[PDB]
């Protein structure tokens, strides 16, 4: 049977919420997140209410998209659901979506307010534990960077898929900066390396200004695609605009990261890559000598698979609202433990 909803008004938006969570109060906002008190664990859990779910058929996606994902994650290191309900006694007047999950406090973003290089260490190969099981899912993040990192005050991480109301840019694989429709898996590689270069130096590896800007920032350090990469560019237009640009030579990070530890530089190096095909993957990150401290191959899981046909398909609203529907009906709870 269903449980008992309770009425408030908060942000300006309103909320019918189960009785089990109480206390709600809005950290800020896609949608927009409660703190609140779950009454039937005992923790404090974040409400995400999602704005409009359902105002299009990219919103009634997107809304699909998110719960599935959301549904299938079951990792330390990656934000799972406590919960999924709505309002709504029938699919007819189905119309608001909730989601529910532990509440962590922080992000890195505002967290960063320079850390040392044992929390660093354990910062990101906790991201990168993460992305191993994120990746094992064919399951590209393609936005990761310090706001959609969530760490309690245990110094413990979480991968978001989105995160509170800092430039997507500053952390973007530059293939991706170039519109490749092909990239793979370590673009999410590329953002991990950005992120621990701020760690490591409080100062964002490249603050660029715009998606040229970036582009120059990057090639600074890293130097302009040799000829081994050059003949990977299937397009005329960048191909010609990276071979019209000054010949960058790869910075020595070693010169450019001094008195971080030179096994931190090393993955920096390894992660930086400007060539996708050469980057480190998250599997092989865990293993570098970096993290020898915290790796175990025997805690270290893969996802189970992931289906993502859903991707392909062109629905109608109606037909999208309803597989939602359907996915907040089938959800089993993760056991109290
Ligand atoms: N195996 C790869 C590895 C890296 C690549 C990359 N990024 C490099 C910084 C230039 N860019 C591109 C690409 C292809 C078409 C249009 C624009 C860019 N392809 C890449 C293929
Ligand atoms: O955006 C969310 C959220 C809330 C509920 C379900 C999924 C994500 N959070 C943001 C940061 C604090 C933890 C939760």
């Amino acid at each position: 049977e269903r449980p008992t909803f309770y009425r408030q008004e908060l942000n300006k938006t309103i909320w019918e919420v189960p009785e089990r969570y109480q206390n709600l109060s809005p950290v800020g906002s896609y949608g927009s997140v409660c703190a609140a008190f779950d009454t039937k664990t005992g923790l404090r859990v974040a409400v995400k209410k999602l704005s409009r779910p359902f105002q299009s058929i990219i919103h009634a996606k997107r809304t699909y998209r998110e719960l599935r994902l959301l549904k299938h994650m079951k990792h330390e290191n990656v934000i799972g659901l406590l919960d999924v309900f709505t309002p709504a006694r029938s699919l007819e007047e189905f119309n608001d979506v909730y989601l529910v999950t532990h509440l962590m406090g922080a992000d890195l973003n505002n967290i960063v307010k320079k850390l040392t290089d044992d929390h660093v260490q354990f910062l990101i190969y906790q991201i990168l534990r993460g992305l191993k099981y994120i990746h094992s899912a064919d399951i590209i993040h393609r936005d990761l960077k310090p706001s959609n990192l969530a760490v309690n005050e245990d110094c413990e991480l979480k991968i978001l898929d989105f995160g509170l109301a800092v430039a997507t840019r500053w952390y973007r694989a530059p293939e991706i900066m170039l519109n490749w429709m092909h990239y793979n898996q370590t673009v999410d590689i590329w953002s991990v390396g950005c992120i621990m270069a701020e760690l490591l130096t409080g100062r964002t590896l490249f603050p660029g200004t715009d998606h040229i800007d970036q582009l120059k920032l990057i090639l600074r350090l890293v130097g302009t695609p040799g000829a081994e990469l050059l003949k990977k560019i299937s397009s005329e237009s960048a191909r010609n605009y990276i071979q019209s640009l000054t010949q960058m030579p790869k910075m020595n990070f070693a010169n450019v990261f001094i008195g971080a530890n030179p096994l931190a530089v090393d993955l920096l190096e390894k992660m930086l890559v400007l060539d996708s095909d050469k980057r480190i993957t998250a599997a092989q990150a865990l293993a570098h000598a970096y993290f020898a401290q915290y790796h175990d191959p025997d805690d270290e899981p893969v996802a189970d698979p992931y289906d993502q046909s859903f991707e392909s398909r062109d629905l109608l609203i109606d037909e999208w609202k309803s597989l939602t529907y359907d996915e907040v009906i089938s959800f089993v709870p993760p056991p109290l433990d």
